[PDB]
């Protein structure tokens, strides 16, 4: 994967480029080793030394910037995303006189020793193509076990508490933000938290989801509670319900009108999540996996290899078998005075992780992979 780090200025600044520069800020104690290899670029290619102004952040950078504090900041291309929660319209107020790509190499998945794997689900809060950088509002872990023929479903409120890996520095934050720093900063957070490996991730958007459940013939759940969603337009009685797509997109949005909330639309997800695997695992979906990938992988990202999706469903065609499936949930307390690291302006609501449901949550995952 490919991001970049900058020298930035401002819009109107008359700095052109990085000799007439003495200095620039830049978050050295949180990320020094690209910084520092920018720096050695900008002196091989142009043989100008900078000291570095040590900022906390590229946030606190970028302020020390418009507020005329220093002439340039070094920006990191990841965490341009994390400074435009704050500060939407970022890009309009700087210029670029420097630019230099990178590279980091892809983490691959990992093939479990056993019968037993887990794969993240992380759904992205946006229409439009999958490469477009938003939070992670759905965070599901599916853990398998192929002997047992058993899944549970964990869901990990998206408001939830934790320390962030990767590019949140392990600083305590609301779990959606992880999906701005990437899929990896994510599945990193969820190992973290819950002491486990993620084998596999899929990672989706609105537009991928609608075209998922179009290409499955739409899917049927059973609901529990009579709800509508999407201001009024659908509405979904008690009862054995088929969801078109526009539809299911609707019954997994919903929150505020539901009994319990955020956490009764975690558990619609759960329902959609299964609802979705009983479509992909018939006889008919399963021969025409190859037609599925083909009209869906420009919109969904997954790292499970080919070979790995292959061995999968010729499996399943073989034995045949559904899965028992079964769903639980971290749970916590709502708070709004707690320190939010990518939004340290903000008064944002997070849910303070409850010690024991994190217990029962470890424990279950445990359980469904040794049998
Ligand atoms: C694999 C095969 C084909 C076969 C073998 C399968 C087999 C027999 C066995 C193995 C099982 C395996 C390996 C796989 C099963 C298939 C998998 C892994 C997945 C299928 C399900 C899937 C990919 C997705 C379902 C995810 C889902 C419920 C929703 C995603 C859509 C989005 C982005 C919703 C956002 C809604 C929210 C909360 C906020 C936005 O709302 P907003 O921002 O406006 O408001 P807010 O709230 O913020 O205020």
């Amino acid at each position: 994967s490919e991001y970049s780090l900058s020298v930035a200025v401002l819009a109107d600044s008359e700095i052109e480029n990085v000799t007439q520069l003495t200095s620039v800020t830049a978050p050295t104690g949180t990320d020094n080793e690209n910084i520092q290899k920018l720096l050695a670029d900008i002196k091989s290619s142009q043989n100008t030394d900078l000291t570095v102004n040590q900022s906390s952040s590229y946030l606190a950078a970028y302020k020390s910037l418009i507020a005329g504090e220093t002439k340039a900041i070094v920006l990191n291309s990841v965490f341009e995303n994390i400074i435009e929660l704050e500060y939407p319209d970022y890009a309009s107020k700087i210029k670029k006189i420097y630019t230099k790509g990178f590279t980091k190499k892809v983490e691959a998945p990992k093939t479990s020793k056993n019968q037993s794997f887990n794969i993240y689900v992380s759904g992205i809060d946006t229409y439009g193509p999958i490469s477009s950088v938003s939070r992670s509002d759905v965070n599901i872990l599916m853990t398998v076990n192929r002997d047992t023929k058993k899944i549970l479903l964990t869901t990990t409120p998206r408001d939830a508490y934790v320390p962030i890996a990767d590019g949140g520095n392990n600083q305590k934050d609301k779990l959606t933000h992880a999906g701005i720093y990437g899929v990896d900063s994510s599945i990193h957070t969820l190992e973290n938290l819950y002491g486990v490996d993620i084998n596999y991730y899929v990672r989706l958007n609105f537009t991928s989801f609608l075209k998922m459940i179009d290409l499955l013939g739409g899917v049927d759940v059973h609901n529990d509670q009579e709800f509508s969603a999407l201001h009024g337009k659908f509405h979904f009685p008690v009862g054995n319900v088929h969801l078109d797509s526009e539809q299911a997109l609707g019954f997994v949005r919903e929150r505020y009108s539901l009994a319990d909330g955020d956490r009764d639309r975690g558990r619609n997800q759960q329902k959609v999540i299964v609802a979705i695997l009983q479509k992909l695992t018939s006889t008919e979906a399963l021969k025409n996996y190859s037609t599925i990938i083909n009209s869906l992988q420009d919109s969904i990202q997954t790292n499970v290899p080919l070979e790995t999706m292959i061995n999968l469903v010729n499996a399943q065609l073989e034995s045949g078998g559904n899965y028992k499936v079964n769903s639980q949930d971290l749970k916590g307390t709502g708070r709004m005075d707690l320190p939010s690291y990518a939004m340290p302006d903000s008064n944002l609501y997070v849910m303070e992780i409850d010690d024991s449901s994190l217990a029962v949550v470890k424990a279950a995952i445990q359980d469904v992979m040794e049998g």
